[PDB]
């Protein structure tokens, strides 16, 4: 796609008529399940000008999530401190204290998940129905209320819950980031969930699923192909599967965004392809922009870094 | 490593002492768990000269097993069909009834069964303490009481449970058949069964594990080697690791099968390097038999059908 | 080319006005050479159900053309038997018995010829002109009367005169099939001769050639490129070479095929393009279907066994 | 080669006779070349812990190297703050300031300037006498005292004289970081200038030339081999290009290393090879540690930054 | 963009209004620098039929610039020898004496020269305001009086200054030649110079930048693409690059090339698009004509010396 | 393997006590059959310098084998001109005659020879037993006194008889010379026959054939491997195969060259690799030399050119 085309790229939303009714019901089994959120201090890193504390909450069906949740040290009024909440790559993790310490030495807290089953120390406790592809997209794909990113995106949005736990934080200041995988969860946490003010999605994956996989796009969109080669050559069930992807697809919760957005996309990425971050950014519901970086694809932005710190500190 | 070396191979076992004891103790808890088994004719399937059962089972955990049982048609006495189960390559499922007709147009039964969470319809119940890798190699690695593998070999030591209670079925004559993944699969089976009359891996995974991955074999075994770069880049806990896979390497499960064994090794395979194969075939304790195919990796292998017919035939 | 044109796709027939003269004449060739049909019992073949002929009989020009004809075991009523004959891919060969097992278990005989010169014990004993490109798609590229796939078009047709040579064979009951090359050889076989009542063809090579080379198939398509390369770079002979392989061109043979047809495509084929299979399709002139297989290139295809028997079932 | 042998792997020096005699040379005729250094507090920065100055000095010829100079904010007393010099990989550059973040936030400075002619604002100025291959390896290659890197060292032995003409620095206490080419140019400054109390080489390229050219490294090692492609056929002027190239090969700098040393080895790595960077290692004549990563090329390392960081904390 | 559209392509010209202006500026400061022009016969080369001379010529900036020239044997006559000057293509050089041998054995003297900073003897004495990537494409790219092209095309220039000062060489039958850079170096001479009478450009590059760069064409024309990567990841500097490079693209100097030119284009080149070629093609402003080799991409053309003997006979 | 090695690598003659008999039979009856020559003189060529002549031979069997046959211009004394005869590589073709002016230039006669069958127009008539893969190395494998390089062989050894025919030829001052294929035929037009004086291969085929095949040289000896993928997985065939290869083996012929020889050797050569040349090498009888180029692989050898007009100035 051309790039006046791309920048007036606004196709029509999959959401079903059901969608919000799917959520605040999956929502109601997260209210249910308290946090038993438990925080141990780090001593032990070289690092020093920041708090480390090792985080496990509960995920809605019991799995514990495991973060890293970081401040400047110093005493700390109660709703003082900013909090980042950062979302990772597909089959990543947590990272390490160190990647926060940026965030912390700007004045805020953050904010580091573990996404379920993926290469950390947290496991998945969702059972699905049948088997699927290697990785963790067609787990459950034939039915919404058993697909593994609906205990993902409850798992996200208690994160929410754990960093508004804590006195210090401002919860009227939250910002939600987050690179591919990292960037479809913070468009959802931005798109189920009232509290954040900021959402800053980089490449997002999760968007546009037909369109995703009908360009065939690298990286993990190759899964749903790899289920339809192993499942349905036909694509007899074809309707039923992008049926179920459009409850967790980030351009239906992009139209109910109010949070302000800085999105980044870069024009030769080749699994999350432009078109599709295109398409939920300008479905976005509240004010927005966007930095493009032509030459670049799937891969590190250390120049998104500094555009990122002067939009948190104009509007965070 | 040249072919008179390959031949000579035969490196130490790494059965831990209590080798035997795990799988006693693992086999009990599969024995306190009937099979349940369903059975449904398939109706209008074009080959009418066979009769063939969609087939289910469940599991030591629960998890129900899908399968395809397939025979000639017509009546047979009690006690007098072979029997061939077949187990499949990684990430693949039970395929399609037709890939059973040879053996039943040789007057044997046949099963094919789904590997747990794989490619098919056949789910994977048991928990694990941790997340992993994309795949099923490194879930529960720390530990093997709760290593992905376990349930396997118990699934396919159902299979066998499956196929001896078919009335039709004579249980001194059982072979066990695999590819790759379906490969090491047989040679648990016979390594820890005794009633598999023969065993007939092809080009066997889940082999010499420390050796798999120090080569840099492609395919599953890469995974371990990530497992090591997001849990633990210095390898301290390297002993763990391979101290789990110990337990369910066919190294150590060729020293304890007494069926007469026909192995294919392929000279060129990078995937499971050969190597690895021949120190599995150099440790088996029964008569055995290999054939070499120089010129192939780990690929198709359209004439080895018939040695295997051939081997069956005579010794079956 | 998108899925809704590809559909539609009918493109001029680019057959000469005297495309059936030319047939003429070449069929007369080979009612000159009679077969001398050798037969030979194959002894101690592990599949006791059938029986297995070794077979040879001369090409027009008198290549001893090698194959495997197949039959349920017992002795069979004049005129009984229906019969397949099968034709490989390019460089391949008649194969091993054991892959016409399926047929013969549903009561039918069949036969597997190798294409003379490529991998099989089959020469090729026509001359040709000049020389060429490595392979055989070049051969006599400059006249229809010397092409290699003249005398590869007769040998087709004179391995239905053996099978209707058999006195155990239904002559009003034969299928042809083939991958790939092989379906385009089924192709050429129903389009000029009327004997075949079926016809199977997966993604069939020799399809509107001009189209394939100037899109840049990959496979041996290539080799007509290769020729432009090295004795026509500017083309001068183009119209010449497109000339010669008009006549062997399997959209040409289509409009002149009454036998029904099933024809599978494959969408992600590269050696054959979908453009071009369906250009053929959409000339059939006899009632047809089509399976279109989304993800699949030009690869192994195990669930299109089952349909095809399904096909044969119904129909033969 | 195998690990053992490889961690005892100790070749003979390369250096000639000369070698201290020409860096004496080189060195007193960089000491006649004034710095004129300027400094720019960079405004409207959002981090604000930080302060960042815009660098430039004068290399030994009149070229003017950028640079990023970063401090915690506010005033310091004279000789307290620690520091660290980062040099970049090759056809890199100073990158940004937020880069020196982690460094400041343990109460140190940093400065990370511009290798001249790379993908940075510094040109090079230094005149050569013939042409070369693309890139910088091959400049001025057959005669010492015109090579690329003679500037090259001379600019970052410079950057050491700029640190320590800042009144804040404390000049004993002096950590030269890098990786890849950045690591090389750790071990030349740590080398020929007294001063660095702490080096920590990452992957260090410009080691063991002879070697790394022959095993074939991928990288700009490359450039060597193309040069005699495009010179020198048949290896003619072989031993003058090593002759050059020893007066700059780390192997020989660590040799004359007192400072503590810790270096990263990538033990897949094709670019600067494990066995170059062990030799170096081998030689070094202080204290020394190693991190030695199995699984890891030349790639990012972000476990390594806590292991630099409790690294300096030890002993800087 | 298919056959008919490329022939026909003529897009609009780059050239800024100053563009003559801005060239007889750099020649009017080349005109100052005396040619200095020396010869040198080499003794016992193996071919006796010819007089090879070692030449060396001054750039504008006093850059010597080494060459081969090439005469039949013997004395000549003033003004009676017709001479071809070539250029050579990216990274390479003046190339061996008997490359030249038949443009001699036609009786025509022949020239042969560097490129300056490529891979022969002549260096590059130009200073450039910043770093740049590896190769030359970027050196001074933001301002179009220190960009590296400018002393290329005034060393190309005084080539034909150098083969009009010898007294055997006749001015007015002078040819331009060479492939890919050469091929726009000939554009070059031909079209700021008034004195080549035949241009033979061969898929030439530095032809239409903006769509060579945005159509990602392979080779040189992606040190570009690197340059916005490195130095400006949004674009906002396009204006300057791409006004800088179109004072040397070869699309406005064909406009004003009144010589006769015989274009080689390779219709599968991806270094050299088609596109671009036929650019500069449809904008010359004398009598051309054209090979076009469908089937031939960046590579050898063993035929097209025998076209241009042909085109050479007939004209000069 | 490492070069000081490989300057000594001598390994065991394959040749069977028959192979001079085979050759002994072979040369008699191609000495019973006329060449009956034709040859006419081109017309309307460029160059001027030379007289150019089409030419064609008879084979032993009759294939019309093609050429080029170029002097120096006018008319020349009985027995004065040396000549070249030059054999060209694996698809290729005679060329065209203006890649023989160099020899010309020197004084000398040329003939390039078109290879039955390849990419030139002439073709192969020989009749073959079985089938094969694509290309020619495979054609008659199985047996030598069909094998495809018997009557090439000979063709060249007429080459030479086509040369000695001519008048202005003298017999005793030939020079026989080509690259890979040609090189290999080099070496049998030298081995096989008396006449020629001098030998020039270049990174010489079918040298050495086991080992070649055996470390997976690229090029067309993967065309013998890809022989035991259709014909023969578990080698049952390989003695008779590598018999078969053993009676054209440039090893073997080395054994039997008389003539002087200059052979280029690339050292990164993957198609002919360096060990099976010096293997030919260290076998050759008569006075040798070598030129052994470290970084090239198989490819153009521009430097090469004046070495072998330096050769030839001196000895022929
Ligand atoms: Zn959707
Ligand atoms: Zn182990
Ligand atoms: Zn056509
Ligand atoms: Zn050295
Ligand atoms: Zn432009
Ligand atoms: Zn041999």
């Amino acid at each position: 796609m051309p790039l006046s085309q791309l920048q007036d790229y606004k196709p029509e939303l999959t959401n079903e008529t059901d969608f919000d009714l799917f959520w605040d019901n999956a929502k109601a089994l997260s209210n249910q399940k308290p946090l038993h959120a438990q925080v141990n201090l780090v001593q032990d890193y070289p690092l020093k000008s920041i708090s480390i504390y090792d985080v496990v909450y509960d995920g809605a069906d019991g799995t514990p999530i495991h973060g890293w949740y970081v401040t400047p040290k110093g005493e700390h009024q109660p709703g003082s401190l900013p909090v980042l909440v950062k979302y990772h790559g597909y089959s990543g993790n947590r990272g390490y204290p160190n990647e926060l310490l940026q965030w912390a030495s700007m004045g805020m807290a953050a904010l580091a998940i573990d996404v379920r089953g993926q290469g950390g120390v947290t496991p998945d406790r969702a059972e699905y129905p049948q088997g699927g592809i290697p990785g963790w997209m067609t787990l459950g794909i034939l039915d919404p209320a058993s697909y593994y990113y609906k205990q993902v995106y409850l798992d996200c949005i208690r994160a929410l819950d754990f960093v508004c736990s804590r006195e210090e934080v401002d919860a009227s200041r939250i910002a939600v980031y987050g690179g591919s995988q990292g960037g479809g969860l913070a468009l959802a946490a931005a798109g189920l969930d009232s509290r954040p003010k900021l959402a800053l999605p980089v490449f997002p994956f999760l968007c546009h699923f037909r369109r995703s996989v009908e360009i065939h796009a690298s990286g993990p969109y190759v899964e749903i192909k790899n289920w339809f080669r192993r499942y349905d050559p036909e694509h007899r069930q074809e309707e039923q599967v992008y049926r179920t992807l459009s409850y967790f697809d980030g351009m239906n919760m992009a139209s109910r965004i109010k949070a302000r957005t800085l999105m980044a996309i870069t024009l030769q990425d080749i699994t999350c392809p432009p078109s599709t971050c295109f398409a939920a950014y300008n479905h976005l519901a509240g004010p927005k922009e966007v930095r493009l970086y032509h030459d670049y694809g799937h891969e590190g932005l250390p120049f998104h870094e500094e555009a990122m710190m002067r939009f948190i500190e104009a509007y965070l």
